C-alpha cells in the first residue's frame, strides 16, 4: 500500500483516518530538513502543515512521489517548480475557513467600536466610572472599507451592510466592480478615497509582492484619526513599526490584529501597550467546522491523485501530462 | 418522504441521475417551455439546469420549497442568480470538469483553421483534389496566439499551443497575475489593443460578465489583422455575432471557429453558415466521456449536499447561505 508523509499533523484527525484506510502514514512534528529527507524517500504522497517548508532538494529525494497537499490556501513554502519538473501534483485547500474568519472579523470590528476588552478590564478593577469618559461607537451608518474583496472580504462586506447598516467601500484591482455591487458595496479605483472615507478599514488581501508592507505610515496618515484598522489576512501586509508610530501619534484610533510580522510576535512588541489595541493569536480561521473541512479535503485530494484522479485544487495543472508519463501509460 | 429534484434537461452522464435517485425522486424534462418548468417545479427541493436551458426569476418564485440550483458546467448566465439569492436558494456551478476537453477542442479548431481542414475535405469528396495547387496552408510554428481570459481553460490552451506547436502566446486578463502566464510560457499584456494588433489567432476563454458581454464587436475586429482568425469556446454573448458576420464580409478578419453562439442554439438561417473559413461545433468542446462523468457526479453530489444542509464547494452566491439556513432550519 502507498505511503504518505505528514510534515505536521492535519487540523482534524478525521483526515488522518481517511488516509489510513488506504495508506501507511508517518507524522513528523516541525521536522528539520534532514528529518524530512530520511522519511520522504519511499512515499507516494506528502501533506504539509502551514507554515512548514518543502524544499526542492527534499522533493528530488522522493522518487515515487505523486502528490503534495498543503493545509490551506498557501503554497509559498512549496517549491512548485521542482514538483512540476518531477511530475508531482501540488494541491492546496482553499476557502475552508471563510465563515470562521468572517465571524472573527465581525467580532473584532464590534469589539473595537464597543471598547469591549478595555471595559471588561475596567469593571473587573472596580473602575466602573470609566463610563463617564467613554463614547462607544454605533456601527450603523458608519463606513467600512474592505481591502481585498475575495472570499472573506465579500462575506464581511455583505453582513456589515445587510445586518449592521454600514456603508461599505472596497478596494481590489483584481475583481470586477460588479462583484462589490452584488453584495451592496462600492468598488473604488483609488485606495486613497477608501482611506479618507472609512471609519473602519479591514484587510482581506492575498499576500503578494504588491501587498507586502502596503499598510505603512503613508497609508495611516491618509486614514481618519478616528478610524480603526483590522487585519485578519497576513502579518506582512502591515508594517508593524509604522503602525506603532501611527497609534503613538494618533494618526488612527486603534487596531485589531489576528496576524503579525514577525509571527510569534516578540515579548517586546510595543503594540501591546495600547488599550485601543485588540489582539488574537492567528486563530481567525480556527473552528472545529473549518479544521474538519480542510483536513477531509486534503486527505481526499491525496487519495484522488494516488488513484490517478484529477483533484479539484491543482496548483500546477501543467504537470499532469508528465505525471501521466511517470505513473500511468 | 424523499425530496424531489427537477432536471431541466438531462445530465451528460447517467451516473449523476443514479446518485440522485439513491435519495430523491427525480423528473427529467427535455427542452421544456417556461410553462412546463412552472408546472414541474412547484414542489421540488433541487433543480439541475442543462445549458442553454433558462431558469427565470418567475419560475424560481413559484418554487416554494427550492433549496439548490445546479448548473451543468461553469457558466451561470442561464440562471437568474439574483432571484435565487432573494429566495434563499443556493446556486452551485460545476467548474473545471471539462478543462482538458476544451483545451483539446480549441487546439483542434486552431489547427483546422490553419490547415483549412473542413474545406479541403469537402473539396476532395466533391472531386476537386486539384484545389491543392491554389492552397497555402499556414505553419503554426512561431505564429502568435492571443488568449482573452487566462483562466483554467485559457492557461491550458496557452500551455498546449506552446508545447505542441511552438506558437508565441499573448494573454489579456486584468484579474490574474502576470506570473500565471510566465509559468506556461505566455506573456500577459495590460492593453487588449496590443494583443489584437499582434495576434494571428485570437481565442476567447473569459467568464461572461457585463464587462465581456459583446466585447468582440466591430471596433475590435477592425483592430484584428485581416489575416487573423477568431476562436470562441467560451460564451456566445462575448461576441457580437452580427458584427462578426460584417467583419467576415468586409475582410476585417479571415475566418472563425465557434463552439458557442448567441442565439444559442443558433437559427436555421444564421448568416455565418455561408462564409468562407468558418468552422462550427454545437457546444461540444467540453463534452467528452471523462468530462461528462466528472461534471454529472459533481452536480449530483452538490445537490445532495445542500439538501442535507451541508455547504457545497462551488456556491456561486455564498451571501445567500444565511437565508438558506433561515428557511432550511
Ligand atoms: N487569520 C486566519 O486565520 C486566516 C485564515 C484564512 C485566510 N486568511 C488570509 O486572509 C486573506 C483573505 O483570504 P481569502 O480566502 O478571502 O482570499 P481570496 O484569495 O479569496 O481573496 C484575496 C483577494 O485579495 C485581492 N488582492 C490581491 N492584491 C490586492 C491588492 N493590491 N489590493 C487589494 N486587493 C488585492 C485579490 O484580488 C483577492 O480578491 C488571505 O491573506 C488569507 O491568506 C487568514
Ligand atoms: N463546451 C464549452 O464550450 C465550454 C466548456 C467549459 C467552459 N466553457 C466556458 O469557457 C469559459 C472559461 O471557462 P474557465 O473554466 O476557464 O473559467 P475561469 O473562471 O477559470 O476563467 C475565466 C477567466 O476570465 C477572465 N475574465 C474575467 N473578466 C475578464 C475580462 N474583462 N477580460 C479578460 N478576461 C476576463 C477571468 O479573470 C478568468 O481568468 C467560460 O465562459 C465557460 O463557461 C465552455
Amino acid at each position: 500500500k502507498h505511503r504518505v508523509l505528514l510534515i505536521g499533523k492535519m487540523y482534524d484527525e478525521a483526515g488522518q483516518k481517511l488516509l489510513e484506510e488506504s495508506t501507511n502514514t508517518e507524522i513528523l512534528s516541525n521536522p528539520t530538513l534532514d528529518k524530512i529527507n530520511e522519511a520522504i524517500q519511499e512515499v507516494s504522497g506528502v501533506f504539509v502543515r502551514y507554515p512548514n517548508k518543502l524544499e526542492a532538494s527534499s522533493i528530488r529525494l522522493a522518487k515515487q512521489l505523486k502528490v503534495i497537499s498543503t493545509s490551506g490556501f498557501g503554497t509559498d513554502s512549496i517549491d512548485i517548480m521542482a514538483a512540476t519538473e518531477q511530475g508531482v501534483i501540488v494541491v492546496n485547500n482553499p476557502g475552508m475557513s471563510t465563515t470562521a474568519v468572517a465571524e472573527h472579523t465581525l467580532s473584532m470590528i464590534l469589539a473595537l467600536a464597543k471598547k469591549l476588552p478595555f471595559l471588561d478590564h475596567c469593571v473587573k478593577k472596580g473602575n466602573y466610572l470609566i463610563r463617564n469618559q467613554m463614547q462607544p461607537i454605533q456601527l450603523e451608518n458608519k463606513t467600512l472599507g474592505i481591502v481585498g474583496l475575495g472570499r472573506i472580504g465579500t462575506l464581511v462586506a455583505h453582513k456589515c451592510n445587510l445586518a449592521l447598516g454600514m456603508r461599505v467601500l472596497a478596494y481590489d484591482p483584481y475583481v470586477p466592480a460588479s462583484k462589490a455591487e452584488t453584495v451592496g458595496a462600492t468598488w473604488v479605483k483609488d485606495l486613497d478615497v477608501l482611506l479618507a472615507e472609512s471609519d473602519f478599514v479591514s484587510l482581506h488581501t492575498e499576500l503578494t509582492s504588491e501587498t507586502r508592507e502596503m499598510f505603512n505610515i503613508s497609508v495611516l496618515k491618509k486614514m481618519k484619526p478616528t478610524a480603526f484598522l483590522i487585519n485578519t489576512s497576513r502579518g506582512k501586509v502591515v508594517c508593524e513599526k509604522d503602525l506603532g508610530i501611527a497609534l503613538n501619534q494618533k494618526l488612527i484610533a486603534g487596531c485589531a490584529l489576528d496576524v503579525f510580522e514577525p509571527e510569534p510576535p516578540a515579548l517586546d512588541n510595543p503594540l501591546y501597550n495600547f488599550e485601543n489595541v485588540i489582539l488574537s493569536p492567528h486563530l481567525a480561521g480556527v473552528t472545529p467546522e473549518a479544521s474538519l473541512a480542510a483536513a477531509v479535503s486534503a486527505a481526499n485530494q491525496i487519495l484522488q491523485v494516488l488513484q490517478g484522479e484529477k483533484p479539484p485544487y491543482m496548483i500546477n495543472p501543467e504537470v499532469w501530462n508528465l505525471f501521466h508519463h511517470h505513473h500511468h501509460h
